[PDB]
């Protein structure tokens, strides 16, 4: 439930597999340093036009051994 906000550079789109791999900048909320993730697109997530390199703005949270995305758009 607890929704995390992160940035970082997009670094591949994977619609077919469900997934964005983000090479994201620290995230405080949760104590991770800079990581390159792969985040679950679902049916509700909140999709904005993106590309490869492109810097984003998201929100997540953690469910299972996914990180689910809650919306994506550049920043
Ligand atoms: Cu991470």
């Amino acid at each position: 439930p607890q929704v995390i906000s992160a940035t970082g550079v997009v670094k591949g789109i994977d619609l077919e597999s469900k997934k964005i791999t983000i090479h994201h900048d620290p995230i405080a909320a949760v104590n991770w340093p800079e990581m390159t993730m792969r985040f679950t697109i679902t049916p509700q997530t909140k999709m904005s036009e993106i590309k490869t390199g492109d810097k984003v703005a998201f929100n997540f949270v953690q469910q299972g051994n996914l990180s689910l995305l809650q919306d994506i758009k550049v920043s």
